[PDB]
DNA sequence: CCGAATTCG
DNA sequence: CCGAATTCG
């Protein structure tokens, strides 16, 4: 049975509102589809602890130590930890930094990537200074092993361009599947009200970055989750989940 | 022979949204005016009581408004000094805080003058706006009659890099604190080391308020001195206001 | 009326 | 945590 499926999600662990709760039906979704790999975003120490407890079958690794982070939890017995790598981006205010990983899954040699990039409007530049020295540590990721990174990257589909834009080896999975109908936003204030804002805002924060070595492994398919209200009354998170399916 | 061809304007943001200690420092303000009784005064941010209290007190001067409601600048013209030909007031199209240009023709002695005023809109956020009303002003200076002299002074709200920005100033229009080589006594009109009306701990040293110039012929009128008032803390408690008051001395032929 | 930190909507 | 409008010192 050779598959490979992966789910990044901003949880949002700083809006206390719920918080256990929303993190019990956060779980029961990890544990429903049982990915080979997770990313996760703003994530907070009893959050974790108890991710710890729960999802036992994983390793889990942390961008930080204090305060909010990202996190990469990988199934043991299905994937080989080969290391890990934190890389601070030097003009954060905000405590960011680039949480790198490099592992095995039967053979294959691959590359998780995950990071939650400035947040609001105000830091945009800022943002984008990120955004170029993660897409840089992508392709100066070694030839030999497969790139996949993950995360909330806070952007605007100009502000990729406005960049500079992908490499001609570097492809953001959305646009490799033809732009779903479904997938299109995964932060709709419309849909989502967690945050109790009146405004129609649908963007597309959490993307999923991909870079073949000849390529082994094909991405399949791209699906939300999270779609529904907890008995709390609130969404799991203001973001909606995304998970990825892919096969060798 | 009162007026060897002097010739003094005074410009100043005298802020009447800060209502704290408003009236007392209006009074201070008017003392000012009257003591140096300039041929023209310019002046920001002005509210109706005030407007009437120059009514008062000034009445040697003709006033024209920039607005009837709300904050707005006004131009007053010491009569028997300067007679006046017309007023022009030009809103801008992309302004969201009510601003606009105010444009005054005037005749003193023979020399026709071309007077303008402007607060121009404020904040950093705005700046994009603000240039686009500075470049606006600017043409408007330059599309000024020939053989008149163009004068503007107002509260530009601006930075010396925002200005090289727009393209820099046309060649036929200088900043008059540029034309003294820069004195360091004008460096700034807008103080927070030495002004606390406001009530603000910060120090920002801005040159807020600028005074532009176009002579159009060879020069017949060259701007002689350049100084500022409003430089003592009133028995009242505070300035007169959180802007310095800009008075500037010229000669003609 | 600075300018970054609440608040409002 | 959108994004334009107060607030503090």
């Amino acid at each position: 049975g050779s598959m490979f499926s992966l789910i990044t999600w901003n949880i949002d662990g700083l809006d206390l509102n719920n918080l256990s709760e929303r993190a019990r039906g956060v779980c029961s979704y990890l544990a429903l589809y049982s990915p080979d790999v997770i990313f996760l975003q703003e994530v907070i120490p009893p959050y974790y602890s108890y991710l710890k407890k729960r999802s036992s079958n994983y390793e889990i690794i942390t961008g930080h130590e204090e305060g909010y982070f990202t996190a990469i939890m990988l199934k043991k017995s299905r994937v080989k930890l080969k290391s890990q790598e934190i890389i601070p981006f030097p003009s954060t205010k905000m405590m960011r930094n680039l949480l790198c990983v490099h592992v095995n899954v039967s053979g294959n040699e691959l590359c998780l990537m995950t990071s939650h990039l400035e947040s609001t409007r105000g830091h945009a530049a800022e943002r984008m200074n990120q955004l170029k020295m993660v897409l840089k540590k992508m392709q100066e990721a070694p030839e030999s092993a497969t790139v996949i990174f993950a995360g909330d990257t806070n952007l605007r589909d100009r502000e990729v361009t406005r960049c500079g834009g992908l490499p001609n080896n570097i492809v953001d999975v959305w646009e490799f599947l033809g732009k779903p109908k479904h997938c299109q936003y995964t932060w709709d204030t419309q849909m989502n009200s967690n945050l109790g804002i009146t405004a129609a805002c649908k963007l597309r924060f959490d993307r999923i970055f991909f870079r073949a070595a000849e390529g082994h492994i094909i991405p399949r398919s791209l699906d939300l989750l999270g779609l529904e209200k907890l008995d709390c009354g609130r969404f799991p998170s203001d973001h909606w989940g995304l998970l990825c399916n892919l096969d060798i």
